């Protein structure tokens, strides 16, 4: 019923079928991590079942935590990587966007799945509803999940995309931090700083190959760690400042001031080139 | 701040500030949508000043189907149907043409907007408006600041007008439904459908008459019906539609559509009213 392949209800395949549709091709999943002691035990219990078989490959990307995300991560078996370590040559800029960046630098999987540490019980089976339509289906290269209440996505993300890029107005969760898609698109897309990653790779994708090569997949319910209104307001800017940049829009540049005392939020118009050139 | 800004509750008395009125006379406008559950205490509150700061209150019902106009009539307010106010013309939906239609329902020199969602709003919300614009010179626009919390005010309107228009930035609450204005700039502005004309008056102000004609004042706390989440994407929508306009960027005029799993699409409106002058 929608221009964009999308999967409702809990995926047929099991994790014997989508291993064998793998075809020689090797998956690898990244945490993105910073500070997230409370949930990043979980999450990587939930996923850590399905190294050297559906799954070639976990890492966790550490974005400089300064609590006990490293060694609890290291306690669940998991291989943690430093921003400095993904990329060594290239000194560190902060920001979501660039942990997910240097992410390429540390894996070399044909398929790289991305889902957020910041999860409140995750299902085991995420990673495998991600790659569904990247093993099984062909022409797909992205593939998005949904769920469920994201006042950002609500208010900001659709709203915006229903405006500049209507086309984009059936995906229901565009600032999914819970995606998969190949090496291929990935290496060569630009990546966009801080919170701005998630709707720049959408856009990009979409310009770039179409609504063809992009699917959406049911996750259920997803719980996290809500944040106070000041944080989501420079969260609620990268993401205009990206969206913006994509439809051709000049930014001003100038970051979000709140009030009663005056602080400024840094913005970023600066894209990181596609991993390609850095061969 | 660049912009003539009152941090601390205002020193004039409903005394004084009558006098500077000098042969100028006030109108304030309470634009209503089915809001019988907060409508009388908002009245209550302004009305004791009908007769003398206050010449005129009216109460602008937008279509409702509830209860509002009987309450608001027993609270001893004149209600004006959007069809009453402007008979010439048919009827559009939304907030802005509510308030566009108010000019032609009002004779005030000076016009006052009140949300009229408020709950329990401070008596002293009209004079702390109508301030900068008796005693002082050179405004003509004054806006309100308070204090949720502004959900569509913090993620979408600040932001935006942070990337588009960063001159307004030091506008603390931007798509405030209480403000005073001159009949004169009111008259001479296009009008924004739906929720999109607060913050299309301001940039419209701005681009005219510069941050020097308007004011911000502080009114301490606001309390308002709280609306579901669908409700603000439709709103965020309607800002976004009118504040992309005023920037010069072609808006898709394609409605937010919300997927709760069944479809329904919201109404958004690319359409302007012209200024109140040219129906003279």
């Amino acid at each position: 019923a929608l221009p964009l392949d999308t999967t409702w209800h809990r995926p047929g395949w099991t994790i014997g079928e989508l291993e064998a549709a793998k075809a020689g091709r090797t998956i690898s999943v990244v945490l993105p991590a910073l500070n997230e002691e409370a949930t990043i035990e979980s999450v990587i219990d939930s996923i850590s079942p399905l190294v050297d078989g559906l799954v070639d490959e976990l890492i966790v990307l550490d974005s400089g935590s300064t609590d006990d995300t490293e060694i609890r991560a290291i306690a669940s078996g998991a291989r943690v990587v430093s921003r400095e370590q993904a990329l060594p040559e290239v000194p560190v800029r902060p920001g979501k966007g660039e942990a997910l960046w240097r992410s390429l630098a540390a894996t070399s999987g044909d398929i790289v799945v991305f889902i957020d540490s910041d999860l409140i019980n995750p299902h085991p089976l995420f990673v495998p509803w991600l790659v569904g339509p990247l093993l099984t289906g062909e022409g797909i290269q992205l593939v998005k999940s949904f769920y469920r209440g994201g006042r950002v996505t609500e208010l900001v993300a659709r709203p915006l995309l229903a405006a500049l890029r209507p086309e984009l107005g059936c995906v229901l969760q565009p600032l999914s931090g819970e995606y998969a898609a190949s090496r291929e698109l990935l290496t060569s897309l630009p990546f966009a700083p801080g919170y701005g990653v998630e709707i720049g790779l959408l856009i990009d994708t979409f310009d770039r190959l179409g609504l063809d090569a992009i699917a959406q997949v049911n996750l259920g319910v997803r719980a996290h760690r809500n944040r106070p209104l000041d944080e989501l307001g420079a969260m609620s800017r990268q993401v205009i400042a990206t969206l913006l940049s994509r439809c051709g829009i000049p930014d001003s540049g100038v970051g979000l001031t709140q009030f009663y005392t005056r602080h400024t939020w840094p913005v970023s118009l600066v894209d990181r080139p596609p991993m390609k050139v850095m061969r």
